[PDB]
């Protein structure tokens, strides 16, 4: 597979690849640091690279949330499905564990406390369209 979508998420933000390797989200749509590349790399683990900014988005050791272009085993993410319709991203850092998530301020969250079923945890891919 190849995917190249916008990753919604719900509590109304937008996914954003600083191009400096800044990841918060953003409102406003027709960014263009926010199109991102949803790449299959295995199982049903995948890997996503935003398009202009070209970095990664991964999470280390202890749950932060940053981006590069050097791959590691860091940028892995397992892609869910609750049954809400909604997919969800765990790391392979290691029920659930740790999620890609979104504060209502834009500012992501750290790995020690996401939780599979809150707000935060659940994205929704769309079409640049």
């Amino acid at each position: 597979d190849i995917r190249v979508r916008r990753l919604f998420c719900r509590t109304q933000w937008y996914l954003r690849i600083d191009k400096r390797g800044k990841v918060k989200g953003t409102q406003e749509m027709r960014n263009s640091y926010n199109i991102m590349e949803i790449r299959t790399v295995a199982v049903g683990i995948v890997a996503i690279k935003g398009v202009e900014s070209e970095y990664y988005l991964a999470m280390n050791k202890e749950g932060k949330l940053y981006a590069k272009k050097e791959c590691n085993e860091d940028c892995n993410f397992k892609e869910l499905i609750l049954e809400n319709h909604y997919n969800t991203y765990a790391s392979a850092k290691w029920g659930g564990e740790m999620f890609v998530a979104l504060n209502q301020k834009g500012l992501p969250v750290k790995g020690k406390k996401t939780k599979k079923e809150q707000k935060t945890a659940h994205f929704l891919p769309m079409a640049i369209t």
